């Protein structure tokens, strides 16, 4: 299992604009077009992301391309970022892959305001930053996705995605 498997399974594969979870305008593997109530907004803003006229519809090739791009940009966000470099060094390869799952769904800045977890997580202490992880909004909106992320964090497995 790795992470482009793993995000594949928590956020599905749709080749036409949608809404996401949030109401907000979404196409491919959770690929974020606007936070803004126009679809024509979205459109626009998904022809400038493919660089073609697309009428709100893309190829699997075209979904596949925004999503390497989005799991690159995620990383290389983590790692210029001054809370979140530290807690990833700290991490094994399969927590370093939910730190990374987060950060593609809530961005850096999200991610970076969960204080007491990045903490507890650098120490090692699985249990109760699991505990502390699913009070948030996060775990309250989506939480069959939190749980699967929240295992990977306590136990070092990809049992949650097995
Ligand atoms: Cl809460
Ligand atoms: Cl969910």
């Amino acid at each position: 299992m790795n992470i482009f498997e793993m995000l594949r399974i928590d956020e599905g594969l749709r080749l036409k604009i949608y809404k996401d979870t949030e109401g907000y305008y979404t196409i491919g593997i959770g690929h974020l077009l606007t936070k803004s109530p126009s679809l024509n907004a979205a459109k626009s803003e998904l022809d400038k992301a493919i660089g073609r006229n697309c009428n709100g519809v893309i190829t699997k090739d075209e979904a596949e391309k925004l999503f390497n791009q989005d799991v690159d940009a995620a990383v290389r966000g983590i790692l210029r970022n001054a809370k979140l470099k530290p807690v990833y060094d700290s991490l094994d390869a399969v927590r370093r892959c939910a730190l990374i799952n987060m950060v593609f769904q809530m961005g850096e800045t999200g991610v970076a305001g969960f204080t007491n977890s990045l903490r507890m997580l650098q120490q090692k202490r699985w249990d109760e930053a699991a505990l502390n992880l699913a009070k948030s909004r996060w775990y309250n909106q989506t939480p069959n996705r939190a749980k699967r992320v929240i295992t990977t964090f306590r136990t070092g497995t990809w049992d949650a995605y097995k």
